[PDB]
């Protein structure tokens, strides 16, 4: 039992105040202005700053080893655009660099994530940095199926000289990827009235219903305004849930993601706007989307922004006209409701998740150090 | 509710005349001499021309976005020659910089489709540029499958060492399609008869029987004669409707075409001969058959010509013995009938949808200049 | 005449003070407490914030277009893994939209420079960011000879299956550039005390020659410790002038590079370490040169980091031991000196060009904005 004492707290869905946090049985017990335990461990924070951990909700970190070369990542199975049957979490190694880095910026729970070389890549995990055994690790296995518009999946296969080599090959490959999954599926339910063993299980195939059957949802990643729209074209025309990952472009169709309550996970934002598709990218959605009723979270990307700097990202966007209390929140409570997690993590709530980093001063003051994180109550990291 | 007052009305389906339109809903409400309403906003057109948006029946505009380089280019799936399942309406960026140019040249409505790559191409849409969001530019989807005969299928799979390499091959590929969507619709009676649910549902199929069932027309690409008669022999063969995209070659054969009321998109024309199979390419391919009683629309193939100079190609055919009543047809009235959408566009009759674009004098005066686009009663474009 | 009046001024090479800013001819004439002159046009920088503009001392910026697809970048001529005789200066495009973005991040001068796919890649220029005209922007024209060890030329040329494909061929690529510099200096004063004209002028063998006879440095990419020392070790053998780029583990050696008096442009810092050779990066790195008595700059590598986040990236390093006053120095006086141009840019004194940003708070809070650029004295950017 941890009893931390006379931390100016954050418990983000509340406003901030100076005092104290109890856990126990790794979880946030009770928190408040004064707290009494004469069996609590003490841990005497005069000075410092309570946050819960950030969590971002798309990365690649553990599959893209840090240090070591771009011929060793295991983020892009691009042998084959259909790839549902691939996991990230068969890739991710908790021992990346990146990691303890990524606890130095405060982040403990993430999305691990196939990239977007593939129309289909894969499947995610959310998981906490808490173990070098993934398995450990695990919050939410599947989290979803990742998926890709645009200029990334048409660049590999085209050069590959295989379908698809254009956007219109990109959402014919989902498409029909769909149109085989309800195939598959109502053969499985014939076999079932007949009372006969289904004999031609499909791994692609069983992910793939997973997502019609809204068990996960859609990862969807999107730049330019017209793949963001075919990707909730084809999430209608199957019934299935959807995010937009990046969403570059969200801004210029905030409207009908607000009205259709499509979440966006932004980001990268503060990098070079390597690619046609991002020629429009801009910090200023983060506010644009705000200010629209979009439920937005803010990535990193990792490796294309490193996880460690996630509080760099987020400050810098106040010179983009972004307010401080949002850009707690697409760090932590947005992130968390839009991976289905909001009852866990994301905020100091009696109930919730003890994942809690002690900072020496306000996160997006670039002084400020993480000096311990906490992922269940337990010690993960310690400054030194 | 707006009232043009005073223009030089040209409603196509009747002789042009000094007089008023009356819009409202979206609608040409009332047409004629001397209209008023004294609710209605009234917009002076004096000194002005009034004319329908025009149509053209054939583009690839939005699929090649301009000034970005052919790499860019989502027009064409040339992996497979037979893609039937992918859609124009997939790669279609209604941002596309040539998309305000096409409206400063008085074009409001395009049959988006895919290129000539592929024996089996895709399907087309009718679209107008009305909105950034294409489920909004919508009209009439699908409109078409897209096929492709002469030398750009062998080609383009010759180079790939892959069938079809000759015409014999193409023709092969198609009618071995056809045969397949015939077994497919004979799969579907069969289970029906015996009771049983469908379970092979396939997305190539499922387009191959619209065409065969007369839900949407075949638009076939084809300039050598020989290639023109070979798409007429397959579209009997397996009774199904056509259209001839380019008919370079239909002049030899006009009578034939007449007869059998296949209509003929002409163009592009104010063009190179790039190819053998174009050395016989003429402008007076309008004139001829005209004069033989084939339905023909005038298209640009943007971005083969860009779509902003839809006039000056038209008007140049003056050169070549076709007179301006019959230019401004082929690209209003004939193209919208030859789409199936003669009761929505091509003309100014009350009741068809208030497409409308302001010029400063005729369109076939290379001094003239677009003023003002309204589609559907909206403005969409105003000169600077 | 510009009188910039009441901002907290930050000269660098002095304390930050309230006061005053006098420019005329381009130049800064005056800073003090209280300047008045009846000619001057009063600029009222009461709140705002007085810096000289920042300068990125290697940047590919105009080289590598934003927005449009690495296919078009012009930054490296990967075909010939010896090529001095091209510049920087033509590829470099003032109308990439990177530049307006660099403006409102607060630089105003950087070095332009070929990248390190080439043991031997090119020649660098500094310039400014005043005009759609590279010509009218050109600072100093040529900077520097280009050249590149470690992992990234072994791998270019590897690939095409060419030398090198080793540390040991790049190293060998570059003594041999060289012996063949010397031998053409040799030709030519052969032909300077006979009586002929040369007749065997060669680009790629004149930039050379500027190195040796230090007209300009060898600027050698470098990062793995080792690289750092080979490029060290092939100046000395041809007593040539050199800076280290990235400079990755420098610090592993720090009291060499201090006693030789050789410069680093540390960074890029606030980014992935993509490769062995970045294993140990870290941004300790400032702290540690500093200490140790290394001439530094820090660059942002543009586009590894875009320019426009130059002060995101040094605000950071205050997370990792650096100090405010250093940071700026290393973003102003240091990458100056380290061209060659602290006479003229780099700080607010009399006499230095007048390349000065307003800003709404400091540079280093997230929430300050750039609202206005003077280069040269005249305004070429406003918020």
């Amino acid at each position: 039992k941890i009893l931390f004492k006379n931390a100016t707290v954050f418990p983000i869905t509340s406003r901030p105040f100076k005092g104290d946090v109890l856990v126990s049985n790794g979880k946030v017990e009770k928190v408040g202005e004064n707290i009494e335990d004469p069996d609590a461990e003490i841990v005497d924070l005069t000075g410092k700053f309570l946050f819960p951990g950030f969590v971002d909700a798309h990365s690649h970190i553990g599959l893209f080893e840090e240090g070591v070369g771009y011929y060793y990542s295991d983020g892009n199975e691009a042998t084959d655009p259909v790839t549902p049957h691939v996991k990230a979490l068969d890739g991710f190694n908790p021992q990346d660099p990146a990691i303890e880095r990524a606890l130095a910026g405060g982040v403990t729970s993430v999305m691990i994530v196939p990239g977007s070389a593939n129309p289909v890549g894969g499947q995610g995990s959310v998981i906490k940095f808490r173990s070098i055994i993934v398995e450990e690790c695990i919050v939410k296995d599947p989290a979803g199926l990742k998926m890709a518009f645009g200029e990334n999946p048409k660049r590999v296969y085209g050069e590959r000289k295989q379908t698809p080599s254009t956007r219109m090959g990109t959402a014919g490959v989902i498409r029909d990827y769909f149109t085989k999954v309800k195939n598959y599926m109502k053969k499985k339910e014939l076999a079932q009235k007949e009372g006969k063993e289904f004999t031609e299980t499909d791994l692609k195939m069983e992910v793939g219903e997973m997502v019609l059957r809204k068990k996960i949802p859609a990862r969807m990643h999107a730049h330019r305004a017209d793949d963001i729209l075919t990707a909730i074209r084809i999430a209608e025309e199957f019934g299935f849930n959807l995010v937009i990952e990046h969403g570059t472009e969200a801004y210029k169709i905030s409207k009908v993601l607000a009205e259709k309550k499509i979440p966006v996970v932004v980001g990268p934002l503060l990098t070079f706007r390597t690619k046609l598709e991002l020629k429009d990218l801009t910090m200023e959605t983060i506010a644009k989307l705000l200010k629209d009723g979009v439920l937005i979270a803010l990535m990193c990307d990792h490796p294309v922004i490193p996880l460690e700097f996630a509080t760099v990202q987020a400050a810098t966007a106040m010179r983009y006209g972004a307010k401080e209390e949002d850009l707690l929140k697409i760090l932590t409570v947005n992130p968390a409701k839009i991976l289905g997690l909001e009852d866990r993590i994301g905020s100091i709530e009696p109930g919730k998740d003890a994942d809690l980093v002690v900072w020496s001063g306000h996160p997006f003051d670039m002084k400020s150090v993480v000096e311990r994180v906490y992922i269940d109550g337990v010690e993960v990291f310690r400054r030194e």
